[PDB]
DNA sequence: GCGAAAAGTGTGACATAT
DNA sequence: GTCACACTTTTCG
DNA sequence: GCGAAAAGTGTGACATAT
DNA sequence: GTCACACTTTTCG
């Protein structure tokens, strides 16, 4: 509703899966809102693998870290998980629309507050938990991340050892090793699709 | 500014060094604004180890992350590093001030945005950089934080091996072990306080 | 809902940073 | 990373 | 700006997780 | 955590 008004100033572009919709290092001018799809925010090692900072789904804004100060660079990469419809407005336009109705600025700040909250958790987990525990937290969370199919006894997620590695911070084969251990303990069942039972 | 209008309906309180303002887990109901002094935002593991998420200094809001969603716990501990003159507003009342003037909700959300920006970076260092690199980036950044004294040529910061330990995520012992490595390498000069070249 | 081309994976011996 | 310990440093009354 | 208690520390041989 | 390669599994035209 306030959303529809917002969306009316926006221009929906379509992006297929694997699209890198934002890239770290360019300048920020556009605030993006996910009409449809799921996206993955990433940062890349100083000459190497990348780590996934979070999945953002329909209803999230992307880009915003620029919005508040001029000449701001994009902080991370945002690649499409799935095919997405991205409603954009520019920042200038967003500012006018701020003054016209504060409620987008509120729902966006709410989003900002959550990302900080969960990323503070991620600093915590990177510092206090061992890889096994990180992989446990992650399957727990992924069964909660809105795209796990119900499993009569369990929740089923499609995920690759490589993706879990990139979330966690360890080799795809390290992930492998541990997923084998959690299967032997009758906690997890897997084959490209894993069930967090 | 907008600032003074805000502050007039805040109960200004004074915290001594080491006083714990926020305990993580408390119910969020009050936003704070640091009028004078410095605070450290930290999280601890159930078996005792604690990590500093950031030092917040005057001019920063403390306790923002509950303002947006009804009934949340405080996300981290905020302990006063120094004598702090801290302003306090009821959440319900701050809500009112936003409707009355959006520029404070703007100044605030800006602060949370820069915070999302630095906390994603701290996730990045933990995941990507070994302790030497992490302590390196630390000595560097501390030498830009407002309290770094100059030491003719070079910066001078006073920070115990303890603290850096809590910033980087390794034992005070290891912090020592590597600071000397950085002394042999001619980059750090140390004796209780450090002069980062 | 095919089937070729692509993508993800397990293995075991090893070092190695905190 | 850990351990215990005496050792060095800094704090301030 | 003196000194005594508090706060910080280095050692060294070590175990271990990814 | 590493290396590589054979194998298995998923993608997509
Ligand atoms: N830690 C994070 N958690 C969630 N989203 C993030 C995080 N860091 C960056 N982003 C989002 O990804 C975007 C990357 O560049 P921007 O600065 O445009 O704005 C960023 C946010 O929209
Ligand atoms: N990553 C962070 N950087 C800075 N401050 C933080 C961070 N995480 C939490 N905080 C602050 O610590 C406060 C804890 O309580 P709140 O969740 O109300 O609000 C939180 C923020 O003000």
């Amino acid at each position: 509703p306030t959303l529809e008004w917002f969306l009316s100033h926006c221009h929906i572009h379509k992006y297929p899966s694997k699209s890198t919709l934002i890239h770290q290092g360019e300048k920020a001018e556009t605030l993006y809102y996910i009409v449809k799809g799921s996206v993955a925010v990433l940062i890349k090692d100083e000459e190497g693998k990348e780590m996934i900072l979070s999945y953002l789904n329909q209803g999230d804004f992307i880009g915003e870290l620029g919005l508040f100060e001029e000449g701001q660079e994009r902080s991370a990469w945002v690649r499409a998980k799935t095919a997405c419809e991205v409603a954009e407005i520019s920042y200038k336009k967003f500012r006018q629309l701020i003054q016209v109705n504060p409620d987008i600025l509120m729902r966006l700040s709410a989003q900002m507050a959550r990302r900080l909250q969960v990323t503070s958790e991620k600093v915590g987990n990177l510092a206090f938990l061992d890889v096994t525990g990180r992989i446990a937290q992650t399957l727990l969370n992924l069964a909660k991340q809105p795209d796990a199919m119900t499993h009569p006894d369990g929740m089923q997620i499609k995920i690759t050892r490589q993706e879990i590695g990139q979330i966690v911070g360890c080799s795809r084969e390290t992930v492998g090793r541990i997923l084998k251990m959690l299967e032997d303990q009758n906690l997890i069942s897997a084959h490209g699709k894993t069930i967090v039972v």
